């Protein structure tokens, strides 16, 4: 709308999905250096009262006079009165000029059309200018990452999640951890007045009966034997027949169905029931114990304690065979008593509430509550998972997200009833996703995908999204990007890495290609519905920032050596 | 865009939206969770 | 292996609650590695394969 200026070029080759602009002068490009760099954007004519934006990809300059060349790419068109369209409807003309996209147009292109902002950084070309996406498009859908490393992606991140907290509406977020790293970018002085809830090894309560099928069949079984078929089905008997007996009120369970039940408790049973002999006498079709006394229902006594029976025998007095189950189930037993022998996993097995006892039925509300916390201001959480073995890490994760899907579902149905969409959001964060979620994996982390793509399609409409982030997107899961609408890309360097997110990623030639492996430090690259267009940016350092201290070695050789006394350490080191 | 037999020849069109649409504290009082 | 792992966790415990980070590093070199830790490997050789796996997702800590 306003003086663009003085122009570059006129225009040498046209067609819709390319554009070829040729300038003839050093002392011309030279001075605008700054702006033709590839990303930026530049104003072509096609016709009079008209304009159309193009986004340059390739550059290259010869010697011959000098000769430049400019190539371009069509998105959009632009009026005089200040309205941007878009769609390409027109194809320009040979000796049709060119200008140079000035920060003011953007400004004011940016302002009107959209509805609600937020601000995500600061372009390049000029700093004191603030990039602005749609305030409702961004966090209600699926975001990603993709960062080599060094690129600074968790500083990122960090400055976002600030933002989204009031950190320089109430909002609820989940950071999965790794590394013990976002714990400080968040460590304002106490009055600011935003919960934290911090967890860890130590304080997290997680009973193991919350669990699905899946999990409890992972954790204690092992199907590769011969012997897979039947621990499973007897499992499953006792699993149940012993949940019903701690909670008699409710009515039609199932596996599935969550209440308290003891663990010890079907160990007992499946060892006594290892060991069983039957009488088959007359009026006898029942098993026999040690003192000559019958048994109706097994139900009654194998869980209370042990017990022995009388040696197999054929006499026609004493009349006694094996059982049906006597044998097979050997392993198993000592494998959970192992599980259970663990320390470092009490949390799971052996838990108690704040006051000594353990866990009941009706403490479910609570265990939310540490993920949910207080309902009317934030409450950022931030797991820790780095003191959790390599095991139970995919059940952990599950775990905790299907506690969080639950919920959202169940909180939307009771707003349905009213009429009313809810008003509470939650974001989930998953850091470096490639260790637990792969796409070349197979069932030893089956339990994990699944937890999560529920989320890929259903939990937009329920009010939980997500943020994956990633440093080698290759061995990642192709369900969990192709649902997300928007994309950043900051440093990538690895070839096939390159390829792999050009093919995703759709509005991506050759030069948006190019671009990647060469961005700095602190800047990135923007792609999908949040803005009007794609866009390059930069952005400042988180305050505070994530430190995750960690252990100096070179800086420590070169102390003395110090005394390990090996006595004290062992000594505490019980393990008994 | 349409291929097959059907057709006369192949070709590409778009399609009007139909209406209508398809669609589908003590808060959790469930701890059966069903 | 398995012995060193855990005596630097124990270690790691106490030097935490002191409030002091570790000061006793080590470092594990392994040589002609494809010959005690297969890839197409049988169950005889699942003793190894694990433990020193251990260090690799859980070391930098301890
Ligand atoms: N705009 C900026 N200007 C100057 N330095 C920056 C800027 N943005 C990021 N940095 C620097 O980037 C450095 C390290 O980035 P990190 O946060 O370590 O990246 P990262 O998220 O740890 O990636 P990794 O190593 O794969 S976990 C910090 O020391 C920052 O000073
Ligand atoms: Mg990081």
């Amino acid at each position: 709308m306003p003086d663009l200026g003085t122009p570059i070029g006129s225009v040498t080759d046209s067609s819709p999905s390319l554009i070829r602009i040729e300038i003839s002068s050093a002392e011309d490009f030279e001075k605008y250096k700054s702006m033709l760099g590839v990303g930026q954007y530049l104003l072509v004519a096609s016709g009079n009262n008209l304009y159309l934006l193009a986004s340059i990809t390739g550059v290259r300059a010869t010697h011959v006079n000098f000769r430049f060349q400019i190539d371009t790419q069509p998105i959009g068109t632009l009026s005089e009165d200040g309205e941007f369209s878009r769609g390409s409807h027109s194809l320009p003309v040979p000796t049709e000029y060119a200008y140079v996209t000035p920060p003011a147009v953007l400004e004011g292109i940016f302002s009107h059309q959209i509805k609600s902002p937020f601000a995500l950084g600061t372009l390049g070309i000029s700093p004191d200018i603030k990039l602005k996406i749609d305030g409702d498009r961004f966090f209600s859908k699926h975001v990603a990452v993709v960062g080599s490393t060094g690129s600074g992606k968790s500083c990122a991140v960090a400055k976002i999640l600030q933002t989204a907290v009031g950190i320089e509406k109430n909002s609820h977020i989940v950071i999965f951890d790794i590394h013990a790293e976002y714990a400080a970018a968040f460590n304002l002085e106490a009055g600011e007045a935003f919960t934290l809830n911090l967890l860890g090894v130590d304080n997290l309560r997680l009973p193991y009966w919350l669990m699905n099928a899946q999990e409890l069949e992972q954790i204690f079984i092992e199907s590769n034997e011969h012997n897979s078929h039947n621990q499973i089905s007897q499992f499953r008997h006792a699993v149940v027949r012993n949940k019903c007996k701690h909670n008699p009120t409710l009515t039609n369970l199932s596996f599935d169905t969550p209440v308290y039940f003891s663990i010890d408790e079907v160990v007992t049973y499946l060892e006594n029931m290892n060991n069983e002999v039957i009488g088959k006498l007359a009026g006898e079709g029942k098993p026999k114990l040690a003192n000559e006394t019958l048994v109706s229902d097994r139900d009654e006594l194998y869980f209370d304690a042990v017990q022995s029976f009388i040696v197999a025998s054929q006499a026609a007095a004493t009349k006694a065979s094996n059982g049906p189950f006597n044998g097979e189930f050997d392993r198993m037993i000592l494998r959970l008593h192992t599980r259970l022998a663990d320390p470092r996993l009490q949390f799971l097995f052996y838990p108690k509430k704040e006051d000594g006892e353990d866990l009941a039925t009706g403490d479910f509300a609570d265990v939310v509550r540490q993920f949910v916390g207080y309902m009317t201001k934030s409450n950022v959480s931030i797991i820790d998972l780095s003191g959790i073995p390599f095991e139970v890490l995919s059940i952990v994760v599950s775990l905790i997200s299907r506690m969080i899907f639950d919920f959202g579902f169940h909180y939307s149905k009771n707003r349905h009833v009213g009429g009313a969409v809810s008003d509470v959001p939650i974001l989930v964060v998953c850091e470096e996703a490639h260790n637990y979620l792969p796409r070349s994996g197979g069932a030893a982390y089956d339990a994990s995908r699944k937890s999560i793509e529920r989320i890929a399609k259903e939990g937009r409409k329920y009010g939980v999204t997500l943020m994956v982030v990633s440093q080698r997107p290759s061995e990642v899961s192709e369900t969990i990007f192709s649902q997300c609408s928007n994309f950043i890309s900051l440093r990538l360097t690895n070839a096939v890495d390159q390829t792999y997110v050009k093919s995703l990623l759709p509005d991506l030639s050759a030069g948006l290609g190019d671009l990647l492996p060469n961005l700095a430090q602190g800047e990135f690259l923007i792609v999908g519905d949040a803005p009007l267009m794609p866009t390059v940016g930069h952005f400042a350092l988180p305050v505070p920032e994530p430190h995750s201290r960690s252990v100096n070695y070179l800086q420590e050789w070169n102390s003395g050596w110090r005394h390990v006394d090996f006595d004290s350490v062992i000594d505490r080191w019980r393990g008994k």
